[PDB]
């Protein structure tokens, strides 16, 4: 018999830091202000503790700290945001990625009582674009050149869902 | 055995943290940074007040006196017992001493609390202490995934002091 | 004759002070103008509370005070007031619909509702017309003027605004 | 002819000075400087509430409510009026006015007020408004080189209200 | 045995913080030991309040507290508190001799009093016996534990003190 | 003989700030932080007088000021932003939202050394979106429901253009 | 017949303080911190301004402003204080300092309720010490070389009298 | 053959605080600023860390700490100030007090460069005073009922000494 | 006829914005409340000086001394005259001021200045003073749509002394 | 052996103060690690620096500071050191290359260049064969122990870099 | 005609600013009004230099500078600027008697000292005469002007002053 | 064998104070809180910088640059060793030190010194450094009961880098 799993979302706390800063070059971003270095992180942190703008949530699979979500550009009149996910390394290859977004749609939709939810992916990334589909994610721009990146620039799908959509399921 | 209803202190923080959107001073918390943080701005702040209550000395859950009005002499409470301490009624001996603290400590007038109109347990407990209902609260919370309606009933010094 | 909501400005604030005996900001009391002029102070990106000067002609003549405004739950509770003399012209009428309006069209909210005396029964009747619904009887809920006096709670939704 | 009762506004912190030992919330003043600055101190502090006296729109004196208390619902008042409009009992009215104030919109329960014991008249004003004595305080005050006695004195909204 | 009056140090806080329900410091409420660790830091200087542990044997018995102290009209009230397990053995008495000697012989004050409950006739009994006069009965002066309750102001003057 | 009126972008002082709050009810942001009354807009202004993330500009026609141009989510590492136009009611009929975003591309493209502007505008908004293709601006998104306006959610259309095109001409 | 004038202790505003700056080289002090400059008077001034342990007044005559008392070193556990009290020029000549003094008296003794008051004056000045003896003040010291003044160490002597003394009178 | 004790004054340090706290009931004071718990002592001390007017040494009998000299109300226009010294019961008996006044008068003399240099002591206690004079101290003053202490107003001795007697010995 | 070099005054700050992208201590400004602030943030730093250039009493000018080293003593300076003031070699007179100043009463050793390279007329003029060629900065700037070549030319504190 | 470039953390602070006479940061002087902890508080979210330790086999072996960055013009100084007992393995080289990888596939710049002594003919050799231009010589530039120095300034191009 | 010391107010600081090239207020530089303003206001209570607006019947006609000045030691540096339009009427010597005045006669100095220019034979014979001490030659000590100059440093003592 | 000069760190302090009324940037101090405070109240002062003199590793003395001078090229020094690393010419030694940072790193021209009148040893030792003298300051500093005479020295760059 397959033994089940356990992945929730768990609200980000300052202890968390550590593991968000090491998830790794590029660059990051804490509402909106880059970082680097762990201090740069950590003050960002705490000069936006009660920012209501963007949310972070931890995955924990089994207890075990997996991986992160940001919830990010959030806007209450417009009903939206954006999200992105993060899988620990380790963590990777076993469906993760998935259930994190399931999770988050959940989030966003059965609690925060937004109407839209969107993401950025890499126009280069057919896998996922494919899994976002297949949830029912609707295509509604791809950017050109939005990102430079390792040299060179980069275009990002943008796909979009809805409350609707989500609770008939 | 022994129920007491000590003042919240700052140590007490990471218990209630361990206890869906949460309120502190009315502004949301989710973090235990957040809700710290915010605890520490509202230390002095009278209009509300909060208290584990103590089981034989051990933590069980937390009575909250929140839009406490002195010239109204009015306030609400919500109470909160932890799982493992749940269906031994603490949920009503809380409620008693929530009312004592109010009504013969803080000299209130009134007090009233809202619950989720499914609550059909609570609603019949408050009923049952002598609490009226003055309101059936339309689509009052978005929870997850739908709205809610919830049972706003209070009770009157007058009507506890019988005692 | 025409009426506006415009957002209340520092300018403002002492044409707020006098309409008249107890009062609040951002939930806290207040009495003097050097004690409101503060909490004002204090407040400004408090997304919470929103309010607006009812303008007639180009005059003030009131005010709309959106209070309690919560986001996650898509609600938020009103207040109107209107200066002595421009009562009776059935202007705080038209700006409730104008808050209503505000609230639904441009907030987004789903719901509004509001808190008048039991013993305003015109006010009452103006806001059951408007097809708000009764969602409560709060007993003895303020102290004024000597006694204890009964509230009623009076709610409306988006959806019903934006069909009506 | 009328008699309003305005709230206290910085503007009349001049007024309040021009009219021995003072205090602001229990600290001492003299200057001008001392006051205003003590003043803006104690903006949010609900322990005390302080009233101009309006006769006809013009400034004639002033009601203190001094060390408030919700829980116990009480507070003190001083009265005092400026020599040009005294005895028309003006001092009268405005007693009135502090009880309509503390007792049908603060709520208060109890009034009490000091007067110096050789002030007779004070204190036969106060027993006709139906206040009654609770107590001599004996060298409560060094006043002008001497130590002299005040007499306290209270009255109950309810006994207020039977009106 | 042995009394002595000490002042109270931070360290002494967390003692004062459990004797067990309403309680004040330079008049501003507290209840969490956060809420009187903060008003202690604020009135560090304050002149107005002057407190002391009282010793028993070196031992944290109780606490004296010299309140509304005012030197222009030389004068101050003084309370008394002692934990559970020292009382009834007349250190509330010793303690209070304590609090006159101090006022009186070295604050150079000209007039200390206090108030207790009408109901402790004993407590009363006392002090009268020290030679303290009744000033006054404050009636329904505190609500507590569901009741307004009168009290009794009993003052004793410094020339009576260093007289006997 | 016709007579040439000068446009030109000016940098937004503060005394400009009484000008753009009376521009107008809708949901307007500072730094990505909303306002609507004078004083929550100049104390905005003033927490972020030194933020490099958004920088704006008067429009003088003939001196007299026509309205203001918002480029608004800077972003050097992929050297771009976004632009927002608005023309003063008297000042609209004239050509001058054209001018106007000619002149922001200039700055853009040539002063502030960006590789590629966008903006968004109504779906609804057929006049706009045709006069930015006629500058050879792409269509690279239609957003769904992305603002709720006036009871409503609409549709926005994010259209981009590159420095090389630009220069080009 | 003789005209009476009204001579009275203010309270010190403000407003009074470019009067006391300008009664004049020597050292002088506000709170045992010393000035020159009027800078220096008003910061200090402010700095002190809820300061229990020295107080002052002008003496009004007639309403005119004609000169400082400064109670100082006020101490109100052993009940004392010292007083200093200086008369503009134009005012001299003509009793003042002694009514002054009478004034300063009544209020340490009725008003503040001290138990004991003193005085500093130079040993040279037999005219002032044979008034204040005069008043009753006992000699209580004869400092030597207290005051370096005008190049040169002079002489003090301080003199005290006490409430029961003034009431008795 | 007798054994040389050595007695040294020295600065005050912080660790010091501890140590005056509990040399004791009185009035103490600080910077003319009274104290009694711990916690205000050390706010008083760090409030006046840098203030040139009060100075003070412990006295160290043999590297052990025996007790305390204050220079007070030190002036260096008037080339003055008051001291004080205070002997840890244990350390009494042995001659310490005047070793260590000897001390603070070479300290004022030769190294502070003081004029003269005063103290205090009560009437009652003949003893110190005839050790004063010993030493050449003038008397000064006597001043009647200048503290109050233990129920009782007490009268207070002042005696002076200078840099030249100091000097010449 | 009169040529002084003033030190930068706030007052001259709106001549300042009043005269493409602008630095002030290295960081950039374009609204007058952004250089504004900017400069009282600087107001003690040595490490940058500025002068109004007046001619006969007027404001005419600017001469920037930038990067300004103690150590290595070295600076940079630029020079800008308003239009109506330029053509009549202020230009050049402002050079040899910028000159005294840092050689005779600042004591450098070394100044050096940057120039666009197609600005032919300032390379001459400088190398005219005697000014040598340290650098062809390649596209160093991005100057509206294009990036442009610098020249910078140095002198020397005993080269100028000569004199 | 591998070769990183890593952000520089609070923690590496100590290990940059010693390598051994005068420098600077965010253009400030500095020389005690007080003076260095400061400034680096200070400059924390300065975007116009970017430092990073070099990592040689996960140890700190020297340090890649990103100097003057502009992102309006593009371009951006580096410097490298290399602590002591690791120079001499062309350590200095592939460091170079690391900063030229981040400043041109990462930050995105158009131009980076440095500066070395005149006289140092090894290091702007190994430049020279990585494709750098000489844009200047710097006469007496600095000051350095007991005489002035000359400097090289030499500049590359990302499209070089992203080309070769 | 009438000469006078008065302490210097912050309304003489624009007169100040405006004697004409470099400049210090307690110790640190300064060129721009601005700059003088800040430094003023931070100096207010520095007992280690005090200044004074020389009045020349009433109007101002230069200032005296005490510098340096240590009480322990007993002495202090002065120096003293007369507008140019008062130059050449005995009045910076009547302005180093008045200075000298106040060290000795009001703060109590042991010793004063200024410092000149070897070149100014003038200014220094005044000075000898005054009974003053050449203590010194210090040797380019001062860039100014394109060149290293020479200072004399004389100093004055009180018992001097107080017998002559 | 051995000697560095390291500058003055924090954890240097409790040594510093280790080794009559002393001055941290021309302010007083005598406690160890008096030194440490001022000390980060000038942490960023350009104006003096101090250093350890190390002995083969070990703390042994300290050198003071003090009145720091850039337009004017100059500053003074203090050397001080500690008793028991005296008297092997590290007094010596130090100064060379000193001389070599403020000559050939900080690029003053000059550098003086202040020492006792009556310290004939040093004034030989420098004038063997060959420092000329410049001056001698008649009762500049009370020490121990008395007025002291010093005597000032220096030296010029030009002279030192003859090296
Ligand atoms: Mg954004
Ligand atoms: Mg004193």
């Amino acid at each position: 018999m397959p033994s089940a799993h356990s992945v929730k979302l768990r609200p980000l706390e300052r202890e968390d830091l550590r593991y968000v800063h090491q998830l790794d070059s590029v660059m990051r971003y804490w509402f909106e202000e880059p970082y680097e270095a762990f201090v740069e992180l950590s003050d960002l942190y705490d000069k936006h503790i009660h920012d209501q703008s963007e949310r972070r949530f931890v995955v924990e699979c089994d207890g075990e700290k997996a991986g992160l979500v940001e919830l990010v550009e959030i806007n209450h009149v417009h009903r939206r945001a954006e999200f992105q996910i993060i899988i620990s390394p380790e963590y990777q290859g076993k469906g993760l990625a998935t259930r994190a977004a399931k999770l988050a749609m959940d989030y966003g939709f059965t609690v925060l009582n937004l109407y839209k939810l969107y993401l950025i992916v890499d126009k280069e990334n057919e896998k996922a674009i494919h899994i976002y589909r297949k949830l029912g994610f609707s295509v509604e721009g791809e950017l050109m050149h939005e990102f430079f990146i390792n040299g060179q620039y980069r275009n990002a799908i943008r796909m979009c869902i809805f409350q609707h959509q989500y609770l008939a399921e």
